[PDB]
């Protein structure tokens, strides 16, 4: 009734270990830090990617600069689901100053099934803060004029890089 | 070791409760529903608020229009601690679609006696998702053309109104 996966940062080291339990039809998501000094403190945005590959200087599968973890691709939708939240979207990582970290979150968005479908998937920890595409457009533009939020934002909730990466299965 | 809430809806209900475990220098905080269709779908601003009163219809220290759990005040900031994120920010609740929600996260930026100095506090459910002040400055402005987050993301991440709202104590 479970997956699991052990995230790494660019360099190989373990960071944090992850726990999918999937009962009474919604998962329960369980991941924490193993050490302390690997992830710095505050806010970081969590999600499931779409394509279950962590490789450190990667190119993206519709291209780009290679950077870390970007082989694991967008995020994860459940096939006939487009739109914000994406079903791989999940609360945040809340960092307490020497590094760790605990979080337990739920969501109903995937199955078991779902993650072990195709490809597979990845969990990555982004360095930065996930705004969930909440940019109030009463009171902020796109510098084009735009109000509210942007492709992009809609898509990232504008976490930044990854920093650690774990595929899910049985790791 | 612990402090506890019962959150209630403006209408009275009840609609999550909390635990606040204090060990090893930082706290471990539990939120869950106790019961269906309470909460909206989706991802809600989570924290902890600077006075202990949850008063539907009511005016904020410094003033306003009415509104509910407003005289619970603005975030809580350990004395001498000012900015984002404010001390008693924590992850945000995902609610799932029958509107359950179970969340544990941790922090080191409050103590027992923090939340029961004073005033006390109040924990808080917003209707909206948080922005954690994240509004990329490269990309969006303020509609007067300053980039970045305003002051007022930067002290409540846009979260919208509150929906719940429990004292922090023994209740
Ligand atoms: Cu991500
Ligand atoms: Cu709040």
């Amino acid at each position: 009734q479970s997956l699991t996966s052990t995230l790494t940062a660019p360099d190989g080291t373990k960071v944090a270990t992850a726990k999918f339990e999937f009962a009474n039809g919604y998962a329960t998501v369980t991941i924490a830090t193993t050490g302390v000094g690997k992830l710095t403190p505050g806010f970081h945005g969590l999600h499931i990617h779409q394509v279950g590959k962590c490789e450190p200087n990667s190119v993206a599968p519709t291209g780009g600069a290679p950077g870390n973890f970007l082989s694991a691709g967008g995020h994860y939708h459940v096939p006939g689901h487009t739109g914000t939240p994406a079903s791989g979207d999940l609360a945040s990582l809340q960092v307490r100053g020497d590094g760790s970290a605990m979080l337990v979150t739920t969501t109903d968005a995937f199955t078991m099934d779902d993650l072990l479908s195709g490809a597979k998937t990845a969990i990555i920890i982004h360095a930065g803060a996930d705004n969930f595409a909440n940019i109030p457009p009463e009171r902020y533009v796109q510098v084009n004029g735009t109000p509210g939020p942007d492709e992009t934002t809609l898509t990232t909730g504008d976490a930044g890089k990854r920093v650690a990466c774990g595929v899910i299965g049985s790791g």
